[PDB]
């Protein structure tokens, strides 16, 4: 898992930490502005590792993008003992987006669903249930059911994940790089 030049455990007391555009350090020695920079470094590095895994020319997640857009990230820290300064396992980034979405009749619909915009679990610990734990937490906090989500450019791994954990299989064909499932328009 990803290690940093600072104490991750002190920075993030909870196993899953929710952050928005304000990048607020969880409550409660280092100055607030310095804690905020630590958070920014974490988000930047997570964004980079995700991008490299998805073969992207540039990250779609970074600290600066987070603030200027108004997206929300959920960050899962490592529960095992790695030195002793803690570590980060992965994250999921969500946000509402206005989209034109095709239905089963091939008509375009104006909608604004919650979208899964980025999602990454460290390669070394994938397939150990971390992705499900993070996803479940996000669902409970965001108050949405899985079939109401739009998924941005999902990988084959993520499609298999959604079918396994949430029985999401049947898609409604789109032209815009988002994926939606049957029941989205329900
Ligand atoms: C997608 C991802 C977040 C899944 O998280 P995870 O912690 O591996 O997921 P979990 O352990 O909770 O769930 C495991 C299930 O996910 C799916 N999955 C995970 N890794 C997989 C792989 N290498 N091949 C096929 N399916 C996979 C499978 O359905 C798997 O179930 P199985 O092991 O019974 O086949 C993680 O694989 C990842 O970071 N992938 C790279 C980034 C990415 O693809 N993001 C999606 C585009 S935004």
């Amino acid at each position: 898992s990803m290690e940093f030049p600072f104490d991750v455990d002190a920075l993030f007391p909870e196993r899953i930490t929710v952050l928005d555009q304000h990048l607020r350090p969880p409550a409660r020695t280092p100055a607030r502005v310095d804690l905020q920079q630590q958070i920014m470094t974490i988000i930047d590095e997570l964004g980079k590792a995700s991008a490299k895994a998805q073969n992207l020319s540039a990250p779609i997640t970074s600290a600066s993008r987070m603030q200027s857009n108004r997206h929300v990230v959920y960050i899962l820290k490592d529960s095992s003992a790695r030195a002793g300064k803690g570590a980060i396992i992965g994250f999921i980034k969500v946000g509402y987006k206005k989209l034109f979405v095709l239905d089963d009749r091939e008509a375009h619909n104006e909608v604004e669903p919650l979208c899964i915009l980025d999602f990454y679990i460290h390669e070394s610990v994938q397939r150990h249930g971390h992705g499900r734990e993070l996803f479940q937490y996000m669902l409970q906090k965001e108050r949405v059911e899985p079939h109401q989500l739009a998924i941005d450019r999902p990988s084959q791994k993520l499609l298999k994940f959604l079918n396994k954990h949430y029985n999401l299989e049947t898609t409604v064909p789109q032209v815009n790089n988002f994926v939606i499932f049957e029941g989205f328009f329900a």
